[PDB]
């Protein structure tokens, strides 16, 4: 009865927040659908215009961001409820191997100087895997020729350091580095989701000067005790 | 053992809400960029081709979306905190301060507030801050829109509490009786807005309705279920 009342109250709060997001999406998509209908009618008729193609593609990009809001929000629930103990080397082995392949295809190099060990972590494996994958792919794009990935552990947590030889980053640019949600280079995700996912696992992220000349991204995650 | 597990639930759900609030704030900020590119494309098209019913329509839809994004940005900046913790509370203790502050506000405005049917010690279960702000918002709206007076009535039965807020204002047209609760509604502050009032009431398994008031203006009805031990 009371355990049941607590479970019902928690779900009721979660569902009402999801209904509000969903209702915000329905309102935004009312003018967007009218706009997409107007565009389609014009495009079907006066069909060869760079401006009309631009309006359609931007309307679709706006629509994808709204879809991201709904998908990524229902998914942040999954990270909260779906958690397990995992070892750092088993968690990120595939990401580091796929990144080494991506580096090779690009004509760049990835060096894992300090490899991960069987260090226990607690959280959502998919979210922690994609957070490192995102920063590593960011280094693969920004780097001139090389990227380096280092793992360190102490009694309290795991430090992941991602370095690149990309252009020197200004302290101002470094301070706002985790602010963009989308990649400026739908749209691919920027580094805001990385900070979000890491803070959700009670860790932190920092942007610093890299010894290789480019950007240094530092992830800290607590050890599972 | 069970406490540690239950507290691990609540704190994980608290971290989830922090990340969902950040996500809403982030995406709200990103929406403007394709919209301005779309508005530039529309402005250019109007120069190249002439006046068009379709182009004029795209333009009025892009402006409506711009207003909604402005409103979504303000909504994303004023998100509520500690929304998870629930407790048993009595209706009179919950809303006493709101009704007293409203009586003072009415006096300052040169208007009158009458609580004809006062709240009793009726048990509710949920978030006090959300339930308090929900009534505060509808009462502060009645104060703002009323011509001279507002009335607040509380009724209880075996299943729930009915709160009726009346004003002698211009009211709300039948066409917008449900529309005023939609995010970003505008006719074209007193609080977080009517969409956030309906969310707070529906999370407590209640409902809100807009009706004709015997006072001539708007009647807002809130229904909330009783907490049953
Ligand atoms: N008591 C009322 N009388 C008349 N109109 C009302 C009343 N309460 C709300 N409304 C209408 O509903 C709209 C949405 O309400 P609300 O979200 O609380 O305020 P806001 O104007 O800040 O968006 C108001 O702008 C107004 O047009
Ligand atoms: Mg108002």
């Amino acid at each position: 009865a009371s355990f049941n009342q607590v479970v019902t109250a928690l779900e009721r709060m979660m569902t009402s927040q999801q209904r509000l997001l969903s209702d915000i999406s329905h309102e935004l998509r009312t003018p967007l659908t009218r706009l997409q209908l107007g565009t389609a009618l014009l495009r079907r008729r006066s069909g060869e215009s760079k401006e009309l193609e631009r309006i359609e593609t931007e309307a679709q990009r706006l629509d994808s961001m709204i879809n991201d809001l709904l998908v990524m929000s229902r998914n942040q629930q999954k990270n909260a409820l779906v958690s397990e103990t995992i070892k750092a080397n088993q968690l990120w082995s595939e990401v580091l191997d796929n990144a080494a392949f991506e580096a090779e295809q690009m004509g760049k190099s990835l060096t894992v100087n300090f490899p991960p060990g069987p260090w226990p972590l607690y959280g959502n494996p998919n979210a922690l895997e994609s957070a490192l994958e995102n920063i590593v792919r960011n280094a693969l794009r920004y780097s001139h020729t090389k990227i380096e990935v280092g793992f360190a552990v102490d009694k309290d947590g795991i430090t992941i350091t991602v370095d690149d030889d990309g252009p020197g980053v200004s302290p101002e640019d470094r301070e706002q580095i985790f602010r963009p949600f989308y990649r400026t280079d739908g749209t691919g995700l920027g580094l805001a989701i990385v900070e979000t996912a890491i803070q959700q696992h009670r860790g932190w992220v920092k942007a610093e000067d890299s010894p290789l000349g480019g950007l240094r991204l530092v992830i800290w995650l607590p050890l599972y005790k």
